[PDB]
């Protein structure tokens, strides 16, 4: 950087700060990605100075031309990767996306059927202290006790009984693969619209590893980050005919201006993403959580689900007899970041849980493979089982600290 | 830039135009302002890959240690600037700013009381196609038809009679001081709560140039980008005793993870605010507005209001027999960007208007003085006193060109 660390010191010096963390810690929380030096530039470009309401082309304000190109450029880019007939790429976050649907769909008090967050779901798809949880009426589905996997008959019948205007699918913390087609049936059966949020899986529906929800949501919310590993920030994909009240819903319904360096950080994203070598960086997240999962199993640990179909895994630690924010602690204290995450039918509360959640994306981003997993669940199994030794603690320091360089 | 030529001919070329388009026009929208490149870096740096939800040293994920010196540098820093109790860096943008008030005192279906929409109030003031004018019921004050100032008698008796449970006190398009000391004691009266949206007035504010709504305000509201030249994004500034409830309110309430990048710029621009170069600058900023508010009524144009205390100014083109459409057209003809705006008691539609709204915030940013806004009402006086003339029109592209370089 060259103006910053003269203009203030003490933000450089945080930042600096955190940009060795990064590199110095195993980053395994699901949600992580490293976006690229191009991404980075385009939110950090002079089109933060320009104010853009409206859509390309249709816009309040004057001299939109250029941040129009931008702007379609990131929808474009977008339909190619996901077949979808509309995008909307004005969504702050993946909170506001989800936002403008309900928004859209929904009349306050509406009933709204989504996955238990116990189970998965996101904090957006029902919580209480949520505004998804105030506005509407959610009720939720979950998964088997057993396999852990969605219950899609449980999925119908509270479907039948509570008759949901709107059916979310979709979960911070699923790890088996989401049949959409299921949800759309469901949702055809009881006249509900059927919304899915993909944002933890984007990036593998986009190199062809989930099977892609498109086809089969009416509306389709995502965070450009996490396995897209883009900016941070939200989308909204749907069908033609919900395009024009989907954008009337981000603005003038629940934003303002648009972060138009952000819009130019999800093309730049987008346009990585339609690569051959994004396709094999996917590939190798999916390869390197199922290892992973598989080496875990290995070292004696209970996986959520029995193992992954995805980027992400949930360790039951109830066999060794720990919570997971006991684990989160003393792997923070070697250098791995996972976060707790409750299980389904979880005895803890979700301040404690009694799992933890990781995911692959951001080592396979850094360069990690299949012998990196290997060691990183040898490590995870020498500090899990061996809270109490500090020799333990120090060697998993050390073999964490030869990973990283 | 270095990566993205390389990585994105495309989203590249479409930003370099962008950036020379800011170089060669004159940016009169009020709402605009060009950041320094310290801000651009910030926000162009890693914290984007950083997951923070919660708040400094309350956060739900490990690692945020250098993020949350990042978080309380912003805070800090604002309340320094506007000896607020507390302040809330995260809202992505005003519009969420406000969104996170409304949901911390409001349940759906309340009555609320703000400017009215024709007369200065934002989008977020109530609006039918906004979340605002659809959750809750909004009732609004107005401008005296000939002097244009809040008529402070209309904004007591719409208060006693409707009762609103908050008054929102403020404006994207009012010329002059707003009395903070009179929306508290109406609110006082009525129980109400007041809220102030200072997001067009905040440099000036910072500056000590406008009256400081927080003395007088539950909850003040406001852009970080505007007349505080920082990054796009928005904050809440309020009392020790709301401040739980707001911070609630933006998380887990309506945002989901905060923009840790944009949180850094917010806290550089916070720490230019601070310096007493920013104090003259926006001294320049108020004292061009006038300058320029006169050399415009020298040329023969009315003013709403006759003048201004601020940043900014309207034009009400009656006289000229011109619509705001037609006045906006021809000046981005001439590389001058204004945006039409409705005037009090305006005879035309919001679409096509009898008036533009004009700020020098951005030109003074770029350097412009008094003998710039002399030149800048010269040549709108002849352009928009000549629209049919071509020879006119080529001749203010000259001028315009003479003062951009
Ligand atoms: C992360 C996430 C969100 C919210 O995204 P933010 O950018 O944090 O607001 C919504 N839904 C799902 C399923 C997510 O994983
Ligand atoms: C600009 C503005 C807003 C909204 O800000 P965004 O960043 O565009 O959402 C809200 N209120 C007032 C008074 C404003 O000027």
């Amino acid at each position: 950087m060259k103006y910053l660390p003269q203009q203030d010191p003490q933000v450089f010096a945080a930042i600096e700060q955190e940009r060795k963390r990064q590199h110095a810690k195993i980053e395994l929380i699901a949600s992580e990605n490293f976006v690229s030096r191009a991404v980075m530039e385009a939110q950090g470009s002079v089109l933060t100075n320009k104010y853009a309401e409206g859509y390309p082309g249709r816009r309040y304000y004057g001299g939109c031309e250029y941040v129009d190109i931008v702007e379609e450029l990131a929808r474009e880019r977008a339909k190619q990767l996901f077949g979808a007939e509309h995008a909307n790429v004005q969504p702050h976050s993946g909170a506001q996306a989800n936002m403008a649907v309900y928004f859209t769909v929904l009349e306050h008090g509406d009933t709204v059927l989504g996955m238990n967050l116990s189970h998965g779901g996101h904090l957006t798809h029902g919580s209480p202290v949520n505004f998804s949880g105030v506005q509407y009426n959610f009720v939720a589905y979950g998964v088997d006790p057993e396999t852990h996997v969605i219950d899609y008959d449980d999925v119908r019948e509270k479907a039948r009984l509570h008759r949901p205007k709107l059916i979310v699918a979709a979960a911070s913390a699923y790890p088996r693969i989401i049949d959409f087609a299921k949800f759309r049936e469901i949702a055809d059966e009881v006249g509900a619209y059927l919304m899915v949020d993909m944002a933890h899986i984007a990036g593998l529906v986009a190199a062809g590893l989930h099977p892609n929800p498109v086809p089969y949501a009416h509306f389709v919310t995502t965070t450009t980050h996490k396995t897209l590993r883009g900016p941070r920030g939200g989308m909204i994909l749907c069908q033609e005919q919900f395009a024009k009240q989907i954008d009337k819903a981000i603005f003038p319904g629940i934003q303002g201006g648009p972060l138009m360096h952000v819009i130019a950080a999800k093309a730049v994203a987008f346009g990585e993403a339609l690569q051959d070598d994004f396709k094999a960086y996917a590939k190798r997240v999916v390869d390197n959580a199922k290892r992973l999962a598989s080496a875990l199993q290995n070292e004696g640990f209970t996986l959520v689900s029995g193992g992954t179909d995805n980027h992400l895994l949930l360790v039951d630690l109830r066999p060794q007899q720990l919570t997971g924010k006991t684990a989160e602690k003393v792997l923070d204290e070697v250098g791995i970041t996972v976060n707790k995450n409750t299980i389904p039918y979880d005895p803890e509360s979700p301040f404690v849980t009694s799992g933890i959640r990781i995911g692959t994306a951001a080592v396979t981003t850094r360069g990690f493979g299949l012998e990196e997993m290997d060691e990183i669940a040898a490590i995870i199994g020498l500090v899990l089982k061996n809270v109490g030794s500090e020799q333990a603690l120090e060697e998993a320091r050390q073999r964490v600290a030869a990973l990283t360089d």
